[PDB]
């Protein structure tokens, strides 16, 4: 018996957890003795890409950091088995939450974020998706990323992935180079991060969402020509604006993440250092 080889015959649904475009992940119980003793698990399925989940399933077989989501299994068609998280996506949990959680808190999420994310890298991977909705909740005390499903592998020497199909993409996390080149570096990474921090700094609000604010200041009537005017606005020197009760010099890290140059952009480790300082 394989441990990590589970029986679809004994994976019975619980609830939905959430959906994306073209998967979902489900809270399901694998009870092999019938009787619902068995262990929760996080199921992730495609609705009815199959090549890319299982490419996604074995980039997250061979992660091991403790601010990743830990990799339980397969189901063969193919399903992703992980660990159960019960507080769900940071999106979900910092609105519902803000009276637990307060700036301290928020700035060593801040850092675990980072740790995953430069272990990630350390891999020669780039993630292309990092934003709050991708970041679980394991107590009020840690966080882990919690999705790779556009995770790609950088080549050696090589400073990023070329990206094919743009369809899936988060267009208001994106970095200047990834909207107008479709180039994806770590540092393309580092920049989502930036987007990310702003998320949690706002407790997720929706109405002050990365979203919400980018089309206030571009416009919201450019349809087709949206992401022109996003780019425009960048290349201005125009960014996201400081989250009410943020410090500055936390605004100023998250202003770091911003640099236009995918050169004048510092690493995960420089930005570990920087809120460790501020925790101290
Ligand atoms: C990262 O969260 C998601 C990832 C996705 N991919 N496709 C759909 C999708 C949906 C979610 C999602 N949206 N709201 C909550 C969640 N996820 C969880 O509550 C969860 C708990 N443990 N757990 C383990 C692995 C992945 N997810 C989980």
């Amino acid at each position: 018996v394989d441990p990590t080889h589970f029986e679809k015959r004994f994976l019975k649904r619980i609830r939905d957890l959430g959906e994306g475009h073209f998967g979902k992940v489900e809270l399901c119980r694998y009870d092999p003795e019938g009787d619902n003793t068995g262990e929760q698990v996080a199921v992730k399925s495609l609705k009815p890409h199959i090549a890319d989940l299982k490419k996604e399933i074995e980039i997250l077989r061979n992660l091991y950091h403790e601010n990743i989501v830990k990799y339980k299994g397969i189901c063969t068609g193919i399903k992703l088995i992980m660990e159960f998280l019960p507080s769900g996506s940071l999106k979900e949990y910092l609105p519902k939450n803000k009276n637990k959680i307060n700036l301290k808190q928020q700035l060593k999420y801040a850092v675990q974020i980072c740790k995953g994310m430069d272990y990630l890298g350390s891999r020669q991977y780039v993630h292309r998706d990092l934003a709050a909705r991708n970041v679980l909740v394991e107590s009020e005390h840690q966080v882990k990323i919690g999705d790779f499903g556009l995770t790609k592998a950088i080549e050696t020497d090589k400073e990023y992935y070329t990206v094919k199909d743009d369809r899936d993409s988060p267009v208001f996390w994106y970095a200047p180079e990834c909207l107008m080149q479709s180039k994806f570096y770590i540092a393309s990474d580092v920049w989502s991060f930036g987007v990310t921090l702003h998320e949690l700094l706002t407790y997720c609000d929706s109405d002050s969402s990365p979203m919400a604010l980018f089309l206030k200041m571009i416009g919201p009537t450019h349809g087709q020509m949206t992401v022109t005017r996003l780019v425009n606005t960048l290349k201005e020197g125009k960014r996201l604006p400081c989250p009410p009760n943020c410090p500055d010099e936390v605004y100023q890290l998250m202003r770091k993440c911003w640099e236009f140059q995918p050169s004048n952009r510092t690493s995960f480790q420089n930005l570990i250092e920087g809120f460790e300082a501020l925790l101290k």
